[PDB]
């Protein structure tokens, strides 16, 4: 069974090589999942990819309502229909029987006259306003089927996890079903676009995050490398990992509150902007006024990195929006500024309320994208406990990073001492000893390790 | 690219990033005593008392007056604006002793009798109190509002919550913009969280965004966009100032962790007091002690509660963290900053509202009020209770270390059969600190931070070792 | 303005009462106290405020009304022939305009002020109900009359309503639960709203007591002073600078048998002896049994008790709700008067109760007595009898002003106790784990360990 591009991002790849030609497909969702979105980015993208025109039923909307919507996303469908590649066929009665076999005839009367493959029925719900549904359906999507051109069918459904249609007849006519959901994770929002089923042909089966932006619908589906050594900033940590960090590589930096995580950022952010390379710093857990005063301690002016165009401070709240949004302003902000290295503090920010499978998938996504772009990213983790934790992470993420910079917090005598560790190094060597390191005006200082000390992981060490 | 309209609602205009779409027509849907009538009425309030233009309320169960006098309690004489020629109380009213065409053709008159932009019709819910009855009537009207021009907000009713966003299933769809009002309540508390579900065309803050209903309407609760100095401010403690290398940053969150009775609520004390030495306003938040044992346990330090209440220079507000829910509790707050406006503000105890409440909704409380404490450039000192006296893992059980900037971590240490206490510096940002466990003691004079037990060995665990 | 209902709370939840030429409608399940609260609504703005008040019944006959008011102790009977109250039948003997008509008529022969339906749902149709509801609220409000309209519910957490219209159909809707928390109820009293002026939100533990419904409410603005008692133990009142504070919450903690029920004990004979009246609410022992090891520690209970200056009462900790044992504290607390109270134990309050509605409990008894210039020990037993990390499993230590750490410790194959003051709110305490034994005349307080490490553990080590 042949099938049609949407040219949707992601969706070209869930339902692998997009919609099945020649038949109807049923998009059902809550009230502000992305219907009318989807059929209007559909049609939308026939004609400025492969220019073959489109036909629009609306059923409520007037065809000047969607010409101001489609404004939003930057699309112009009042020159597409002026051109003769789009035509909004109003279905609506201006203050049952005929109004289908009428409203079929109008429909292939403009397919066949704008010599048009794509149509789009939104929404075949309100035009009912079981057996004469289900029923009166079969004959509209026949009749589609019938002038032989694919086409989307807007339905609605009042719970998220319930009926995947309104009158349970919608389903078990159509061919071909998607299902556009708002799932909310307590108190934030994520929509998640499932292919039910496609009759013929093979899909990706369960759900892919997407979002609505001035883009349109982004879907991620999750089913989608050099030796050069790169510095950190520390010359010591730099020989801990034996010569220093992968071009092609994510490091994690992980312990406790106050151990120095933000501190490696700032050098590894500025050691980029030092060799002509740029670097983004994604900020969660402060403001870049602290970022830039908390930096000037320790020199680095973060100031001079932004007027040089080599770095660029994006601070936001971790529950400011979702996993899925927060993505989205990730690799966005990449392309726009094409940073050399990239840095998240911290990861353990945005894993506070989101379930540890959107945080899983989330972490991919980034370190994914990040990988297979040639940009070097560093990760902050805080750890709960600040002393005898047992786990590097608590989310379980460590398998996806390459180096691991554990931090911990060490009782010597009666003051409390930081102590660096490469806890691993994929492709090279790296330092085996506990080494112990102060901080100062000057940035950070590794020396010895505790040769001649016992339980340093605890966290409370012994003398021999 | 969409014409919005601000709707002068604390929040509400962030939330839609501008406010409601132009000569369209806004669902807000919600169960009994959610806001929806208070709503639309501030709607047109904001929508007259600013821009100056003519807003038209179709009233259905209450009456031409009811809406003037409930509106009065929020200081808004409808008496003035009634009679000025500016609102419109168009009553629809069912006679206490289908004809949609008529009132859609009776709403027209008074939107042209008065050349409006603002409309506002209260729960259309009673008109039709069939599915299809309804969507077909209540599309005409949103249908023929919409040739007029007039911004229209509609108001239906919920029976239970975490359902049907309205009562027929199809209200929703009738309309171009959705916004849902809630009273969801976990356990015996209540909170209102205001959402908009969908708005044709444009953008918006997705999600539930926590409001509260007072007597200057609905204030709803939506960036990191502060300002940061190395100005350093006094402790109370000039040995703990010398821990910190010169004393606690000005615009920073200060979280002193430890066991029940380690000397939290003595560090307020010192903290609270050290501001009105030096002519500077601050504000007290008990939420375990009562003005008269704070008063009290505070005067064998040396410290005249009493005498800096008098010099208006300090300001103590203890209430019960079960009083009220969170969001409230956060107003109460923002609301005495606003009113006293202090440089120094102190909440004891953290840990006391974390009791009962979801760590999620407690961590918003922590971001909304550490956020607010930041942008007001107003020096905040937090104490959190540790469920552990010794052998403490984490430095807090809620998780909000990530938030602080100065952490001062307080504990025992069975020493020789006896319970002495340690403050420590766990970190400071932007700043040195003393990276040592110094004992201390507590007396008529606050605090003594003596040497450390640099001769011990794990003394973070609570039994400390002779090395 | 609202009209002082002068029921026990609701007049602080209401911020006031009930709003004035008004319908405020009280819905609830089978036995929420709905005629109740209809009925002690009339009965106060009567013996008070004096208010002529009607009472419309439907299926309870006017005999009925008045012989429930007698449980009580309210004689409806005088009021009746004294023209004060009107009881109004409306149950056909075995419309809707001559209803209102007789209404309107019987709210003017006596010039009534107050109007209480019983109920709004066996009168009762689909909108019908919407439509007959307006009809006499909207004449109520047309005679200014503050009404107190009833609903009948099948489901405490469904819908406010038996049809649903009724909800957003009044003004202000007051909420009755009798909410089943496992094999106990407990009764919430609720304001859902209230068109014009501030109220508090929330549910509300209420009790039904012979003086009718008793909600408590929320308000930490008592007393504190520097008064100085003692313990019953000589040395430990030594150990907190001069004995306990009369205005102050003390807390017995440790596994069992460490010597919380002989430290209690001890606390109510020094009342006693110094012709001060105490009262101990045991839920664990009995009598009998506390009349016995009492009597084996040197101090009789039946002289103290004799002497009208010891009172004991003993329960179950599953007898009754959190809502109905407050009740019988601070009703057991008011009769009696006493300067001393202590509770065996808390712990024993806690075991089923979830931990939510412990505190409340904690919350009501502790604040009632602080702000009752009487003093209060309270007993909690830990569940490990050895090497607990927290003083309560509750987290109810900050509510405390004063604690007492009762603990074993394994000596040398010999399980010796050891008291200490853990916390003195606003004394000085001696900070030292002393070793106590208990014999025939009570505890004896000895030396502390000096010469042992991780006595907090339970086993500590020897150090000479
Ligand atoms: N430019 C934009 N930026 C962000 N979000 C947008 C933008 N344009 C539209 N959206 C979002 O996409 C959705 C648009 O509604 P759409 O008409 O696609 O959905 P629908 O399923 O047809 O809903 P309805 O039943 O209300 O018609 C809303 O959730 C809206 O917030
Ligand atoms: N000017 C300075 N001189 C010396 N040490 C400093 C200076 N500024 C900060 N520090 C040290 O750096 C620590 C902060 O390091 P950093 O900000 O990297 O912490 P972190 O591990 O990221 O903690 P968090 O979990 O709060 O983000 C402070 O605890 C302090 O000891
Ligand atoms: N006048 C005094 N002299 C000596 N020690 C005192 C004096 N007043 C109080 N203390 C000690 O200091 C403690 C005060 O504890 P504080 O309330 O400051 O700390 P906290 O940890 O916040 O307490 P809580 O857990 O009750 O909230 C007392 O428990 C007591 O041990
Ligand atoms: N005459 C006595 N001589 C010596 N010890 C005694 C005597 N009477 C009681 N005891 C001691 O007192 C202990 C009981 O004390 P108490 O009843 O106060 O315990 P508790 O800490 O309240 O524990 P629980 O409530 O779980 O029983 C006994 O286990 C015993 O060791
Ligand atoms: N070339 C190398 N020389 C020395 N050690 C190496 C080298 N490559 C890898 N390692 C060590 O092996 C670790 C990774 O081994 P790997 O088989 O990936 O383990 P795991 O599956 O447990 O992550 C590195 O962190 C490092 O300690
Ligand atoms: N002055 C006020 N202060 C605080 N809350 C108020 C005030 N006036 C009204 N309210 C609250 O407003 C709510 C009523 O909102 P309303 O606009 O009637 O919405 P709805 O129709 O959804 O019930 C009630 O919960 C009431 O307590
Ligand atoms: N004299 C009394 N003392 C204590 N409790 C009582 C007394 N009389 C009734 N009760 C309790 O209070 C309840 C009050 O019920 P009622 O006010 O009729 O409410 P409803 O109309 O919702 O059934 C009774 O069902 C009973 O459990
Ligand atoms: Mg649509
Ligand atoms: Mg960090
Ligand atoms: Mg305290
Ligand atoms: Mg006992």
């Amino acid at each position: 069974i042949a099938k049609m591009r949407t040219m949707i991002e992601g969706f070209d790849d869930i339902s692998h090589g997009g919609l099945p030609i020649g038949r109807s497909t049923l998009v059902s969702g809550t009230s502000g999942t992305g219907k009318t979105l989807f059929s209007i980015q559909f049609l939308y993208n026939g004609i400025i990819e492969f220019d073959e025109p489109g036909v629009f039923v609306t059923f409520e909307e007037t065809p000047q309502d969607i010409i101001k919507n489609a404004r939003s996303f930057g699309w112009d469908l009042a020159k597409l229909v002026d051109e003769g590649k789009l035509f909004i066929l109003d279905a609506s009665p201006d203050p049952g029987g005929f109004d289908l076999s009428a409203l079929i005839e109008r429909i292939n009367y403009a397919i066949q006259k704008y010599r048009a493959r794509r149509v789009s029925i939104d929404s075949v719900t309100s035009v009912f306003q079981s057996s004469v549904v289900r029923r009166e359906l079969f004959r509209l999507v026949a009749r589609l089927k019938q002038i032989g051109a694919t086409t989307v069918m807007t339905t609605e459904r009042i719970e998220e996890y319930g009926p995947i249609a309104r009158y349970g007849v919608e389903e078990f006519v159509s061919d071909n079903v998607v299902i556009l959901r708002n799932v909310l994770e307590g108190e934030r929002r994520r929509r998640t676009l499932e292919i039910l089923k496609l009759r013929g042909t093979s899909h990706m089966k369960g759900e892919y995050p997407f979002t609505i932006t001035d883009h349109g619908i982004n879907i991620f589906p999750l089913g989608a490398s050099s030796n050069v050594r790169v510095s950190s900033g520390v010359v010591r940590l730099d020989e801990m990992c034996g010569g220093g960090f992968f071009k092609d590589s994510i490091i994690l930096a992980t312990g406790a509150t106050g151990t120095g995580k933000t501190l490696l950022v700032s050098r590894f952010v500025e050691n980029a902007c030092a060799n002509k390379e740029r670097a983004i710093l994604f900020a969660y857990e402060e403001s870049r006024a602290q970022l830039l005063r908390n930096a000037y301690s320790w020199g680095m002016d973060f100031e001079e990195m932004e007027r040089q165009n080599l770095l660029k401070i994006v601070c936001a709240y971790p529950e400011s929006a979702g996993l899925e949004d927060h993505l989205q302003i990730i690799k966005s902000e990449i392309n726009d500024f094409k940073p050399a290295r990239i840095a998240i503090d911290s990861l353990s920010a945005l894993a506070r309320g989101v379930s540890n499978n959107a945080f899983r998938q989330f972490v991919i996504g980034v370190t994914g994208y990040a990988k297979q772009e040639e940009i070097t990213g560093l990760f902050t983790n805080t750890s709960d406990q600040f002393m005898g934790a047992h786990s590097i992470t608590d989310s379980h993420i460590s398998t996806i990073t390459d180096t691991i910079i554990l931090l911990q917090y060490v009782e010597i005598r009666g003051e409390m001492s930081r102590a660096i560790n490469v806890f691993k190094m994929r492709g090279s060597w790296h330092d085996k000893a506990i080494r112990e390191f102060m901080i100062s005006d000057k940035g950070p200082d590794i020396k010895d390790s505790f040769r001649n000390f016992e339980r340093i992981i605890s966290g409370s060490p012994t003398r021999i």
